[PDB]
């Protein structure tokens, strides 16, 4: 409360570990359905059914430019992009098993680096 703190996180180190979790996140095999935005002209249903569209170029961006306050609204957009491959496709599917493949290895990274 005012003039009552818990003791400082060090978090100045923050924007380079989510830097490098999103390299380890780029260069996977199973990157490809999350590399650049999904095509709204091309694909059918896309563009009424996810309603915030994200992948890992645009995180790219964000990341860079300083638009994440914190590391938790970096890990956000992470889930977002997998929370949106799980609506859109079957778990049986080539991207949908993609998508739990990188959720999992992006979960690990997440609480080693951090937690």
């Amino acid at each position: 409360s005012m003039s009552v703190k818990k003791p400082k996180r060090d978090d100045s180190k923050d924007l380079a570990l989510c830097s490098m979790i999103l390299t380890e996140m780029e260069t996977h095999e199973d990157a490809w359905p999350f590399l650049l935005p999904v095509n709204l002209k091309l694909v059918p249903g896309y563009k009424k059914v996810i309603k915030k569209p994200m992948d890992f170029s645009t995180i790219r961006e964000k990341l860079s430019s300083g638009q994440y306050p914190n590391l938790e609204t970096f890990a956000l957009d992470v889930r977002l992009v997998f929370d949106n491959c799980e609506t859109f496709n079957e778990d049986d599917s080539d991207i949908g098993r993609a998508g739990h493949n990188m959720r999992k290895y992006f979960e690990k990274k997440w609480t080693d680096t951090f937690k």
